[PDB]
């Protein structure tokens, strides 16, 4: 499948964390990744964006923040108007899924890593 501009929400420099693993797989697959979150640092050469700039052309938001922490991000996710939002394990949030799909954004429950391997990313 095609290259997709992918924003990682919950990006972290900690190499054992799934948001880091995702950046590595996205990158090695050739997707442009954009690291956004509250943690300070750099992920594979990119400063993690600690503000919330409205970046144009995001295809996929891939979520690595827990449902409690998502509350403060709903309107930001909406303002990005992505084609798809991925709920990785432990981020599932039925309210946010409905709000997305209501607004014509496809919620997808799966693991970004599995999806890249399976060919369904």
């Amino acid at each position: 499948n095609a290259m997709k501009k992918t924003l990682i929400l919950g990006a972290t420099p900690e190499t054992n964390r799934y948001a880091y693993l995702a950046a590595e797989r996205l990158k090695s697959h050739g997707h442009e990744f954009i690291p956004v979150g509250r943690k300070k640092g750099e992920v594979l050469g990119k400063t993690i964006i600690n503000e919330r700039p409205v970046i144009e052309g995001v295809d996929t938001v891939t979520l690595y923040i827990n449902p409690q922490n998502q509350l403060s991000e709903y309107n930001y996710i909406l303002s990005l108007k992505p084609k798809r939002v991925i709920f990785n394990p432990g981020t599932e949030n039925e309210e946010l899924e409905e709000i997305l799909s209501e607004n014509g954004i496809e919620p997808v429950i799966g693991c970004t890593l599995v999806m890249l391997s399976a060919g369904t990313f």
